[PDB]
C-alpha cells in the first residue's frame, strides 16, 4: 500500500504527472499528501450504500495482491454474479493502469469504457490528489468511487452482501474477529508491504531491515502453523487471505526481483504446505493468474529491472499434496 | 565471454568508455618446464594477479593454495569495486593489496605497459613475468593447468590434479560445463532479450540436474580423485545461492536444494585451503555494486544463510 515503484506516477489536482518533486522529498512524502476514497457498503437502511445485486462493479490487476485480495474473497463469497469486475493491462508505463480487452486476461471497462483507470478517477474526483492504484470499488449509481482499500473492501465483501452471496462462507467468524483483526494488522508491515520497502529499497540500511523484519515474520508465523491449519487457527479467515496474496507472489517474483533472497517459502516446513493448502482451496485457483503477475513485476519496473526481462523461476507444484487437513 | 553493460575496454593502447572480444587480443604464452622454453619456471619469478570477486581468477587461487606454490608465486588483489576505469588497485581497502610489482593504480596501466598499443578487455587473473616485464598468461584454464603440471618442482603438496588415466575425463569435462555452467550465468545474467535468458537457464539448469545425478555416486567430477574439473565447477557453485541465483536471475533452484551438488561444494569447500580463498564479502560486493544495468541503485542483497561447513558424508565415496 505504501511503497511504489521507481517510475510510478501521480494526479494532482485533477492532473496526470510524471513526477511532482514539490511532494516527493523524503520517505513516502506525496502519500501524505494524499486523498484516498474509505466509504463503506453497509446493510443498513439509514446507510448510502447499501448491499445490491447488480450495483457495484470492481477494478481489479491479477498481479496486484491488494487487488487480489478482493477476488480471493469475491470467490470464495460467490458474489461473481453479484458483483461485476474487469481486469487491467498487467502492463503499465506513462499512463498508468490502462485497459487492453484484446490481450489475454484482460477485458474493458464495463462502466465509462475508458482508456486508462486514471480516467475514472478524475471523473469521481475532478481535482484528487492521488496515486491511481487497484482494487477500487465503484458505484454504478451514483457513478463515483466508494472504496479503494483493500482491506476494506475485503471485509465488506465479507460481512455486508450476504444476501446475495451464493456460499455461506464466514471469512470473520464469531469468536475469532479479534484475533483476525491482530493478524492481519500484525503482518502487515513487515510481510505485506515489507517485500515492496525491501524491493524499492534505494539505500542499504533500510533494505537490511526490511529483509530481516520479514524473514523474522515468517519464521514467527512458520513455528505458529506448525500446530494449527490456518492463521487463527481451526478456520479460514481474512487473515489467510492478506498473507496469501504475498505468499503466492513470493518464489517468483519478490525472492529474486525485489531480492528477498534469504529463503524460499517452499523450503519452510510449515508455509509451503499451508500455501498449497490454500491455493487448493476450490475456487482461489483460477483467482492466481502468474502470467500476469510475472510479466507486471519484470517489465514494469525499469529502475529495478532495466532490460525488463521476465525471470524463469521455481517450478512450482502448487497442486503438489499436503496433510494439513489433519489439524 | 559475456561482459556487464558498462564493461570498458583498451582500444589500439587507448582507454575508452565506448566502441568486443572477436575484435580483441589475448595473452597466450606458457610456462613450461623444458629446457628451451621462453618462460621457464621458478620459485620467486612469476606474479599473479586476481579478484576475490571473479570466478575465473578464484581457479587460479585454489589451484595454487592446492599445489603449495603460495611460496613460490606471489599474488595481488585488485578492488572488487570496479567503475569508469577498470579493476583498480585500493590497498587501504579489506581483502585488498597494492601493486607489488609498479605500484599501478589501476590494472590497465598493467596491460598497455606490456602491450603498448593492444586492442583488449582489462581482466583478470593476470600471470606476470617480472623478467620480461610482461604478461605471460591471460587465460583461467591455461594458468590452472599452467600452476598444476609445470611448478612440480616449486610444489609444497604433492597433489595431482591432473592424474594420468584420468586426464581425458578431466579436459572434456572442463569445457563441456564452460558455456552451460560456466559462462551461462553470466549469459543469463547480462540478457537483453527474452529468448537468450530462457535457452542460457535452460541450459544451465539442465547441465547441473545432469552433475548432480552424476556426483551422485562418484564423489569428484572425474571419479576418484579432486580435479581441475572440480575447481572450475566450484567457483561458480560457491557464487550461485548468493549471487548467479538472485542478482543474475537463475532463479529455478538453490545449489542447496539438490540431493547431490550441495553436499559436493561443502566438500570442496572444507577441503584444506580451499576455505581461505574464499571471499564472500569480496563476491558479494563487486556483482551487486558494479552493475549498473543490472541492479542501477547498487544495493547488496542479502542471501541465504550456508553452512559451508556443515558435516556430509561423501567420504563414504573413495577419494581424497
Amino acid at each position: 500500500m505504501h511503497h511504489h515503484h521507481h517510475h510510478m506516477n501521480m494526479l494532482v489536482d485533477g492532473e496526470w504527472r510524471t513526477d511532482a518533486h514539490e511532494l516527493t522529498a523524503g520517505d513516502g512524502s506525496f502519500e501524505r499528501q494524499a486523498t484516498t476514497f474509505r466509504n463503506w457498503v453497509q446493510d443498513d437502511s439509514d446507510a448510502r450504500f447499501q448491499p445490491e445485486a447488480g450495483r457495484y462493479h470492481l477494478y481489479v490487476s491479477y498481479a496486484c495482491p491488494w487487488a487480489h485480495r478482493t477476488l480471493v474473497t469475491r470467490t470464495l463469497k460467490g458474489l461473481e454474479d453479484a458483483i461485476s469486475v474487469s481486469v487491467v493491462d498487467p502492463y503499465r508505463a506513462e499512463d498508468g493502469w490502462q485497459f487492453t480487452p484484446e490481450k489475454e486476461g484482460c477485458t474493458h471497462d464495463h462502466v465509462h469504457d475508458v482508456d486508462y483507470l486514471r480516467e475514472l478517477y478524475v471523473r469521481a474526483a475532478p481535482d484528487v490528489t492521488c496515486r491511481v492504484t487497484v482494487p477500487v470499488l465503484w458505484d454504478t449509481e451514483e457513478d463515483t468511487i466508494v472504496n479503494n482499500e483493500s482491506e476494506e473492501i475485503m471485509r465488506m465483501f465479507d460481512t455486508e452482501f450476504d444476501e446475495f452471496a451464493d456460499h455461506t462462507v464466514d471469512l470473520y467468524p464469531e469468536g475469532y474477529q479479534e484475533k483476525v483483526d491482530q493478524i492481519i494488522d500484525n503482518i502487515y508491515e513487515p510481510i505485506n508491504n515489507g517485500v515492496y520497502r525491501a524491493g524499492f529499497a534505494t539505500e542499504q540500511e533500510p533494505y537490511d531491515e526490511a529483509v530481516a523484519e520479514l524473514f523474522g515474520a515468517l519464521a514467527h508465523w512458520d513455528d505458529v502453523l506448525a500446530d494449527q491449519r490456518y492463521l487463527a487457527g481451526d478456520r479460514l479467515t481474512e487473515a489467510d487471505i492478506a498473507m496469501f496474496t504475498t505468499l503466492v507472489r513470493f518464489d517468483n517474483v519478490y525472492h529474486t526481483h525485489f531480492m528477498c533472497n534469504v529463503q524460499y517459502i517452499r523450503e519452510f516446513d510449515n508455509l509451503w504446505p499451508y500455501l498449497r493448502d490454500l491455493y487448493q482451496t476450490h475456487g482461489i485457483a483460477e483467482t492466481v493468474e502468474m502470467d500476469h503477475i510475472t510479466e507486471h513485476y519484470y517489465t514494469t519496473h525499469p529502475d529495478v529491472n532495466p532490460h525488463r526481462i521476465v525471470a524463469r523461476g521455481p517450478d512450482l507444484d502448487f497442486e503438489a499434496p499436503h496433510s494439513r487437513d489433519e489439524l
